């Protein structure tokens, strides 16, 4: 999953 990456939670702010 995308939110359980740190990075790409924080690339993905309105996704995540």
């Amino acid at each position: 999953g995308c939110c359980s990456d740190p990075r790409c939670n924080y690339d993905h702010p309105e996704i995540c």
